[PDB]
């Protein structure tokens, strides 16, 4: 027991209400972008439908991990997620997803807006969160390295050269 | 030849009431998945793991649901609404709480919420099945689906 | 506005006793036809002794995973399933398998009756089934067919030109 | 005591039943045939995307009539999907020969799985008032079939 | 030149050697069927870790009545599986009708593996002396079945 | 120094219609061959029917793989494959599978002698095919090994002693 | 305190000369029944060939990892194992496989027959590997059972009522 | 050769004996904390026993992992681990885990407190790891995470809300 | 018996000219391989995706083939030359631009280097097929392989 | 019927020596682990990769050794002892070096280190197979993997 | 309107065909053996690598003996396979007895692969003057075979 | 829609030409390093082959998959990589790697440093790339590690202690 400390409970790392909040922002987006894959993936129509239709899941399975991997990151540091409709709705910073049927150019266009929303959401709690806890602010990094690569394969479509 | 002669041959397509029935099903079974995630993260308390790794199923049972609804809504010239805004606005299902909640707490409340999913299938049923025996079939397998996950949790409440 | 239900204590759909029985009926005749089934896998002999020791496997496997699937069915409805080895032998409606080794030719007959039955238990109870509850007929429907599929896949071995 | 005693009697089906599901087994081959033919023929806009789903397609419509035909034999009627039947008793409009352009394709295919779907629908009704199983296995095709309609029909759609 | 001539004859088993394996099997299968009961039944506290767990130990049972049938036969024995035979012969206590508790499932359940294990002891050293390698898949049967039985207990253990 | 080559529509290899004829003939013997197998398959009862019914699935799947490789090793050079129903039928080489059940026997021998029709096609097309690509020459007797091991399994039924 | 051990060159078992030519004996009639296991699988013909065909690689696959088995246990125990072609037909006592074809009735008593003999040898060692080394007799009953699986599989092709 | 570097014998990054020493405090606390887990496993009795004893061992994997990729990382940088057990005991700072039996509930304080003690250790030594080489630092919040993660998901259990 | 008597038994080797005409495919198969990654990274517009993907098949199958050309160089005793200076100034391929291309240019600049490819390995086969007949097999299947890449790319361009 | 009438029936309880004998084997499969994953990190010189993968083997093969003899314990309701201070205190291999060894030298200190655990086992195996032959079975699975892990490992330093 | 009519006659193979075969068999069969014997009784420096190495020959030889004997049957020839034959008609140098060392093993084996080779090579032009398709098998086992030479011998390979 | 932006073409993060130019140093360096991982791979021969022949493969692996993730990275934001033979021979860091069989002695130490000047690059472009862009240095770190692991396991082959 040479180097053994005594304390019987050990407490672990605990986000302050500003940490909490900034994951907060970063979950409601990825939920949002999750809905919004779908509904895009279901309502994309025209040249090119197949290839948006699957890459839009792709998008909608890397959104889906990252809102699960946010939530769990609150969780572990005693915070509370609140995904719920509701609120996702009250407070999402993503622009709506518009209604009906939508060709492959607009749901290019659309979608590849809403993602790098995502991104920004994530770039401007990052530095306060890198600044709390240096381990979370790597979980941002894998989100927008991925979030980035999915605009490029999804933007490319509509690309004019 | 027994061969037909028509070039642009037609495919079923729904009447609106259909499409609407679909539409139902389709919100409640996202609200369902949005809720069961929020279980999923904030249960705590006895038997935590075991609530915490079920509400994950429950929650991949209800996304392929609503997949397979909204896209059998698009086989049939319908369109789909998955969106937050549309959810929120017009899912059955009585709001999950924001906080955590105790195991006990969240089995009651994640079993009602199956069985208000469940309703509004059993509800839409008949009007789909009469238009449309193979998509009552769907139905049918969401209905069990469902009916398994609500006895796989409500069993840790139940007495003696 | 909010279309949300107000009620806490939601009830899931209630079955009747008459419902529980039929499953039952089901349940007991799944356990004995797998039960059947192994004993003949086990006892069979004779020309062609593999392909039959393998596909009685097979039905064994079909009659394991369907007798589960009307238990659960049961439980999920409020039922309480029966599959007790004294139950089985007392209310099962199958002919019991003969005791000692038996011929390929006789096993086909054998076995192939025993499905026969089992669908046939399948069948008297479906109407009343599909009456109250039409997604539990459709679980039925898929035993039966399954069940169907092993009977042609063993029997055929005795159909002669 | 409650233990059944006779061999009780097999599986059968009326020869009406037997010749509605044969309707569905011929169609299904054909659309099989028509799916690769389309499958290598197709070329042009977004080539690899139709080569690939028509390949989904033929595997959906491969493993239907496989499901059919094993139906028949169950119930103790006997498939014919010989090449000789397939052709002279077939629905489907014939697939052109030669090389076609991804929208016309797109177009061709639709009409051919609609053509499938048609088949199906028509024998429904008289298959389910003899066998509910059955008619379940015609829903699993319809609804299959229909997807494909829906993800192939898809890219020549203007909205 | 070392090659022996006759056909060299098969295998072969006391019939007091069949008895002792019939007795495990039989138990195997009430177990694997009590196993059944018990995971559909079970209600209450910590639910789905025993209703998953049984699930395990009905897997373990089922394999291991396999195991004995199959050696049964290799040694020109002839197993006997059927209903009646488990019923009238078995040596475990009834499982009961109804739900039961989780504290409860776990008592009744620990007891009928306890009593499967029981029965495999028993027999074990006349199966050794006629054939030690039976003897080595009894051991695999008590071991598996006794770490079966520590998993479920350890539920109900107070320290 | 710099090896690398000028042109910018550098041309494939160009087969002669001699060379699509020749692998048309292939192609429409391995689709019949396919639809044979299947109805030998659901349609064969008798001493082994399980054997001969699995067998005769794999023989499907090695003509389908075989169908579709010739279709492609045509498009690969230009040649249009025609794998309709009314061609395939019109232009078979195979004796035509006869109607209704067969035993078991009598599929041996009718689909063993359907391998060889296919296998005869071939070897018919294998020297004008070598002589112009080949390459795919080499995949002709990929086809023809299949297939020789797919009659030797089946035909084996049939022989005695 | 310390329980360490202190030699620096702690000794393996040691295996008499005995226990490595016990093993030896196991080993070429393993080997044999592989090769003759092959033979037969490749020359049976006649009725319900090809599940004979099938079960022969079956045993054959066990027989060969029963080889190794027993080479490395020689090996582990500084024995040096003789899998060599001339030491394998001029030592084992499995008769001879017969030449050319054999029917499916005769390549079952034969090789029930081959099997019987390999599992006769694993007997006739097995007390004294025992006594040695009951960790290697442990081995031998894996051995004979899967041994006397594989007899059962094959044979009741040949038992009547 | 207009860019390339001409050295012959270019060298890797080497680690200071503190980056060496601080990457020797994570990994004894790690094999620590896999000892513990598995102690824990096998003796947690009560309660809710399957889930914590499934949760353990997960804990248990992450920790060796960890352990692996910390020694790993020590190679590569020429620094050299002491994971022997002498070592592990005489350096690890987790307080000792008890002997015999414990109670779920017990298991869950026991257990998370050492968990946090871990992190705790990573957190200790994560500014002069990153300040030397940011890439280790990256390994060490993906350790923090992953134990984090444990933490929550072990805790739960013990929760009164 | 009929056992050899020697010990050091010695395998084929290769001429001179076999090795130069394996070495000659190698270098063109792994500049197609770096050709094919260009353009997997840098196509741009419509059916990027799908020509994205398929490019991707093409390097997967080009580098298989590179190192299945070594390998035989080493086995007959030849000794390959993949190194990029090699490759750079010995390869026959037309060299692939730097920047963004269109799915249009793509296709056809991707096409051509394929069929330039299958060219170098159709010059070498028949030299290559008199001394080793097993290599020409090699051969045979890096031209049907490629061929049917050609084919799964250049269909996206062509006319009705 | 012949249906037991007992609703508590015991399982089969071991006597201390057999707890105590299955726990000297336990601690000296962990202090195996342990010193085999250091010799793992810290082998270095000719055929270091070999040597590195086959001490993992090693590892694997150890640590789900000493979980079977623990769980075993707990089945027989003995209660296993796997702390570091206890495997240091009560092992009985000889003490692995703390810093980089050569390869011919790893070779030589684990063969022993094997050896030694080998014959723990071997020393327990019949006081064991007296009380339970079920158990001494899963000794016996012990004993021949780590002699194969020994004569793998040890072939490496091996004369002519 | 194209279908033949008549059985329509099936495989066959000349005796020399059937024969030049026998001999592939048999050194494939010898190597096989010869490799296993090399796999457990080699020592020394880089046992490992060498160890697993021949393993993944003799997988190859096994694979390919397979191929052999299957072809020869195809075509209705009979292969003989059995220890004694093998023996008394392989080409290969005898593999010695006890352990050797990997250097020894590394060139006794480059050696055997080399002569399975020869016979590959020897009766390549009169198999493929009767069949082309036997010819592309004998192609693989060549290459296969030649990689392995490569992947032993590099160990001792000295620049 | 109360905290939704209404822009309608968001944009994403661009790198600057200084960014794009230093991720592009990093990509021709792992081209280069993967061409010659292969060509050491085919041409190493000598005492222990088969280990580093393998090993060089897994270097090769892991370099051609951070090429592409580095080229993905230039692509998602806006820049432009070019991996082709001549930019690679032009542009490479690398000393060149030598023709002809080497020994695995030379090869070991050959490689080692052609690793090391890999994991320079990187180590000299990581600051300007963090500050940029604190995600992509996260990439660069999962570089260098795993660059610096097969450093280690192929260099230790040659140490002397
Ligand atoms: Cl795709
Ligand atoms: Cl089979
Ligand atoms: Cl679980
Ligand atoms: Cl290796
Ligand atoms: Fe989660
Ligand atoms: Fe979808
Ligand atoms: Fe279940
Ligand atoms: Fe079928
Ligand atoms: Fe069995
Ligand atoms: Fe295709
Ligand atoms: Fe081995
Ligand atoms: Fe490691
Ligand atoms: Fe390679
Ligand atoms: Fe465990
Ligand atoms: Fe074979
Ligand atoms: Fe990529
Ligand atoms: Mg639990
Ligand atoms: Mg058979
Ligand atoms: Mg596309
Ligand atoms: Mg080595």
């Amino acid at each position: 027991m040479s180097a053994r400390r005594t304390e019987s409970d050990i407490q672990g790392f605990h986000a302050t209400p500003e940490f909490g909040g900034n994951l907060q922002k970063v979950l409601v987006d990825l939920i949002e972008l999750s809905l919004q894959g779908k509904q895009a993936h279901w309502n994309v129509v025209g040249s090119n439908f197949r290839d948006l239709h699957l890459q839009l899941d792709e998008l909608v399975d890397f959104a889906r991990e990252g809102s699960d991997t946010i939530a769990e990151e609150m969780r572990a540091l005693d915070a509370v997620p609140d995904g719920r409709s509701d609120t996702v709705a009250a407070t999402t910073t993503l622009p709506e997803f518009p209604a009906f049927e939508r060709s492959t150019a607009d749901v290019v266009d659309l979608i590849t807006t809403r993602i790098n929303a995502t991104v920004d959401t994530i770039r401007r709690v990052h530095d306060a969160v890198d600044a709390e806890d240096p381990s979370t602010a790597d979980l941002l990094h894998g989100l927008i390295d991925g979030l980035e690569k999915q605009a490029w394969l999804i933007r490319s479509e509509n690309r004019k050269v």
